[PDB]
């Protein structure tokens, strides 16, 4: 699973790079946009505590569980799309050496 | 989403329940079944776009869809595990687990 990117000041993948302030400025803007984008993903699909209720009731509800998990799936697919695009866009401001570093750190995850 | 459950002795969800040996034995069996079931879920482009520097939208979406398809199935079994686990518990223990899981979402 693509990682949920920390703030660049907190992200070990970017902290490991010796980035110029211009590079950091650009990556910060990218991460800001990432958070803006993911914050717009609709979460209305999730019902608060749909799974706990099934467990609490003692009666298995195949349809309800599948629906809730499908809703989680849909949201995560979208969030991860933007997380992947972030690291892709991030790589564009890097040197070839820095880029190979990121690719290695990401493949590991 | 849904916790990926450790064995009972390591699972924070059930560590304060004061499970008996018979309860542990049965829950360990459920956990063994969970792992077997998850293992039988039929299981790249994300790295290639970074390496090539060329965005492949469809490839990225395809891989993410495949991964989420797996996760949906695995999480189904994980929810079922806690559901089945709860049957082994006393009413008080069940009440605790429900509250622990609700706290974990
Ligand atoms: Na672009």
């Amino acid at each position: 699973a693509v990682p949920n990117p920390p703030l660049p000041a907190q992200d070990p993948i970017v902290q490991h790079l010796k980035l110029t302030n211009d590079q950091i400025t650009r990556i910060k803007k990218l991460h800001q946009q990432l958070e803006t984008d993911v914050s717009q993903i609709s979460m209305k699909g999730i019902k608060d505590g749909a799974l706990i209720e099934v467990i609490k009731s003692g009666k298995w509800d195949d349809a309800a569980v599948k629906q809730q998990l499908a809703a989680f799936s849909n949201i995560e697919q979208q969030a991860r799309y933007y997380r992947v695009k972030y690291y892709f866009d991030l790589s564009k401001v890097l040197t070839p050496e820095q880029r190979q570093q990121v690719q290695q750190d990401l493949a590991q995850a």
